[PDB]
């Protein structure tokens, strides 16, 4: 089948029974390629690079799960197999290239293979997020959907001076609060930068936050800022301060 | 997505059958889930072939009996999700079905596309795949057979074909059935009124081809199956035609 026994399940959930209002989501948490795919025709370097995952993002998400007493739902396999922040209609869902790197494992995928990945990785991930949100709503609880991502410092010959991106779709409430709260911060913090809904990166927000009117934000962290445990802890504290204050301002 | 009374997306009959044939009927039912109302369509359209393949489930049920075969069928209309299409196809959640606009499918947002994909499409094919994987794990033969009906008129001319024998790159079963239909009282034709270029071999591509399973899609002109007797006659014809074909391929 799709997974070996030892590989476990597509979807990880930590702090399932957390009391916190924040629901943390990390689609690019893991670089793991299911055994059936081998290398996808890629080099060891590309497989250990940001092509395969958002380095630092799950680590930061875990730290935020502790600080916010917040459930964390994460994908246990690589975005190279299926980018769970993309619908199956998008060319980026199962990408034929990562930057300058061709992905033979994603060459012109046939119908059985697109279905296989969609069924095994994408639907279970989103279904679980949805199940948790429905359950919270049934208990009358506030849900704040927060996705955690990292981004590469150099993109297409340009160095990105943005350090933290505050991303949002047609609901800007949390984002606005966080961006206002970030005035004067030592980090370069910007709205929908390096990506925004224009780039197709707000899919998860479109699936889970917007249809239910839930506060939400997507957080992008430049990956050099979260490269070891100390940096991760630091950035996690910064964001706990910023988003906690933001949420308090909004409830006023 | 569904009301309690509406039941489940996937129907399975004879789940624990000893037969080698696995029957699949994607366009089995015209039922619109309550949530979608009329989809902005007229009563006449909702009761037409736009919404289902009339007769197909009836024949499939008779074939299930004759082949001692499991039947997997979709319990809601192809107008909501056409389970014989992948989500990237404009025909999966169609804004138009042949000459009819479907206002209820205009400009579906991302959440709605996921909802339909997760509720109707993925459970249907997951079930078919599970059944196939279980049979293979038991060392069993699996022959994938899909059952459709088609409307008798196209562009104001009566279609000549009576039984279409439809197939993708694996023509083995189709070839044998076409050879077997020589001198039959019905007009049996290869990939007519549709072929793989029309998107109609999706289910075969998903389930048969990866493992090299014998497979075919049967198209029946719907005037040939308008009542129980007619349904029994066609199921008998198909059972003999496919049965002999399968024997000859052994």
């Amino acid at each position: 089948r799709f997974f070996t026994e030892a590989e476990g399940k597509a979807v990880g959930v930590e702090n399932a029974a957390a009391k916190g209002d924040v629901l943390l989501v990390c689609e690019h948490a893991s670089a793991t390629i299911p055994q059936k795919y081998g290398t996808l025709g890629l080099s060891a370097d590309v497989l250990s690079s940001h092509a395969a995952w958002d380095p630092g993002a799950l680590a930061v998400a875990r730290l935020l799960s502790e600080k916010f007493h917040a459930t964390l739902v994460y994908q246990r396999f690589s975005r190279l197999v299926y980018d769970c922040n993309r619908p199956p209609e998008s060319p980026s869902a199962m990408p034929v290239k990562s930057e300058i790197y061709d992905i033979p494992g994603n060459f012109d995928l046939d119908e059985a293979e697109r279905f296989a990945r969609t069924s095994a990785l994408y639907v279970p991930f989103h279904d679980r997020v949805s199940e948790i949100i429905a359950e919270r709503q049934a208990a009358g609880r506030k849900v704040v959907v927060v996705t955690i991502h990292s981004f590469t410092p150099v993109y297409h010959g340009r160095f990105r001076e943005v350090e933290i991106g505050i991303l949002h779709d047609n609901d800007s409430r949390l984002a606005d609060a966080m961006l206002a709260g970030a005035e004067g911060a030592s980090l370069t913090v910007r709205r929908n930068d390096p990506y925004g809904p224009e780039d197709g990166v707000t899919h998860t927000l479109r699936l889970h936050a917007l249809p239910d009117g839930l506060l939400n934000v997507m957080i992008e962290i430049r990956n050099d800022l979260i490269a070891n445990e100390g940096e991760q802890a630091a950035i996690a504290g910064f964001l706990h301060e910023l988003m906690g204050k933001a949420l308090s301002s909004i409830e006023e």
